[PDB]
DNA sequence: CAGTAC
DNA sequence: GTACTG
């Protein structure tokens, strides 16, 4: 077909973004039966093709609810003050999701520990993760995993399921990444840059010293942020609920 | 770099 | 903006 429409079928495989979909449109790649047939697949991008199709659809509220209570049995059989919450446009009050963000702490601080290797390998076991993404251990105290599940039944589609695992002293400002919007991150961590400060998904931090062409010298120190309210408050920011965080 | 997460 | 792995 013509040029831009197969970039863009090609850019809708996961793992795969306009620098990958032109290569293989040099190559001759116009479908994708070119891509599964010919091509050369991250294991990723392999995943996303074949999920192709479930993967532009968006999910009901009440599927992401499902998704989430799924993951918090799973964890809770683990330990039951494991707080699970549903993050992304789901929490923000979206009436469908692209995909769900599950994030997990402990308000005892300690026993978020251990959980995260055992809770993918009991949702494994159960049939729920079907496919592998990536995965970090190499975020700090954080742990992240990008997957793929499906809930039983018949006519069940597989969706995008990230997992967080967070210290309770960081949930505040994981809470806040993980619900977004992106475009509302960029806004609050542009503002905080502004006012000598830094926001990231571990923590706000005051007294960051930037130099003259404004790129980052010195970290400052971290101020703690048991809750959302007292970031905003700390950037001299009415509090807004994650519904007003659609941007 | 490329792609990804929000 | 900040920050991870492929
Ligand atoms: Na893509």
């Amino acid at each position: 077909s013509e040029s831009v429409p197969v970039l863009e079928l090609f850019s809708n495989i996961w793992g795969a973004g306009t620098k990958t979909a032109q290569m293989w449109y040099q190559q001759g790649f116009r479908s994708l039966e070119d891509i599964r047939s010919q091509a050369s697949l991250t294991t990723q991008q392999a995943i996303g093709l074949k999920h192709y199709s479930d993967f532009l659809e968006r999910m009901p509220r009440e599927e992401a609810t499902e998704i989430e209570q799924t993951v918090q049995k799973a964890a809770q059989a683990f330990n039951s003050g494991l707080l699970c919450v549903a993050c992304g446009s789901y929490r923000r009050g979206k009436a469908t999701c692209g995909d769900v963000d599950v994030l997990i702490t402990h308000p005892d601080g300690r026993s978020h520990r251990g959980i995260f290797s055992r809770l993918l390998d009991s949702l494994r076991q159960e049939g729920f993760l079907t496919d592998d993404l990536v995965s970090q251990e190499e975020n700090g105290q954080q742990q992240k995993y990008l997957g793929v599940c499906r809930l039983p039944g018949p006519g069940r589609r597989h969706r995008r399921l990230d997992i967080i695992v967070v210290p309770y002293s960081e949930f505040a400002c994981a809470l806040l990444y993980f619900t977004g919007s992106a475009h509302f991150n960029r806004s609050m961590r542009a503002l905080a840059k502004t006012k000598g400060m830094s926001l990231s998904e571990h923590a706000l931090s005051t007294a960051v010293v930037r130099n003259t062409h404004g790129c980052k010298v010195g970290p400052g120190r971290v101020l703690p942020t048991p809750t959302e309210k007292d970031v905003f408050r700390l950037l001299g920011l009415p509090y807004r609920e994650p519904a007003e965080r659609d941007w």
